[PDB]
């Protein structure tokens, strides 16, 4: 999780014991694209104390577009902020998810601070100036495990610099799946319901 001591950067709690996250989706989403965020969300619903809901005059909310990628700011920013779904390249339910854990305050797993225990990075194998997405980041790991089945990890690929090298080696098992996008895993579920005291 993002460090912020006094819980500033994450969606504030309600009396009903409900995070409420407003949103809005961009008209250029299809009915199908709708329904895969839709799916995405009911993940959250089932197992959290997060609701997503249509965002009506919150003025801290997020804006589901389709922008370059696949992308969300971490935690909540203040006033209006992007989430991107991409139509030719986002629209997944395990993506969605993906992004929306970015906004409700998590990094990638292999930013964690002990990433260098359960992988190794492989730099000479990533694309020019793309390093910086490798870059162990300011983690509250919430006494939680390296997860390799997070929802948050990398793929081994991720960024290669030509196709297929690998720019992760789990260790010290390297044939460990590293990258699934099916869905929230058990760790990132209890992650948040730790971080929001659902
Ligand atoms: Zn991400």
């Amino acid at each position: 999780a993002l460090i912020c001591e006094d819980k500033s950067c994450f969606w504030k709690k309600n009396a009903n014991n409900i995070v409420e996250v407003p949103y809005v989706v961009s008209g250029e989403f299809s009915i199908n694209d709708k329904s895969v965020i839709a799916n995405a969300i009911s993940i959250f619903h089932a197992q959290t104390c997060i609701r997503f809901v249509p965002r009506s005059i919150q003025a801290d909310y997020l804006s589901i577009e389709n922008k370059d990628g696949c992308y969300s700011a971490i935690g909540r920013t203040g006033g209006k902020q992007v989430v991107s779904l991409n139509r030719k390249g986002c629209v997944y339910s395990g993506i969605a998810q993906h992004e929306l854990n970015h906004a409700l305050g998590f990094y990638h797993e292999q930013s964690r601070s002990d990433r260098d225990q359960y992988v190794r990075i492989n730099w000479n194998n990533i694309s020019p100036g793309m390093a910086y997405n490798f870059l162990k980041q300011k983690t509250n790991n919430q006494n939680t495990p390296y997860d390799y089945g997070s929802l948050m990890h990398y793929g081994k690929t991720a960024f290669a610099i030509q196709p297929g090298l690998e720019t992760i080696t789990p260790i010290p098992d390297e044939n460990v799946q590293i990258g699934q996008r099916q869905g929230l895993s058990k760790i990132d579920i209890l992650r948040i319901n730790k971080l929001y005291g659902c």
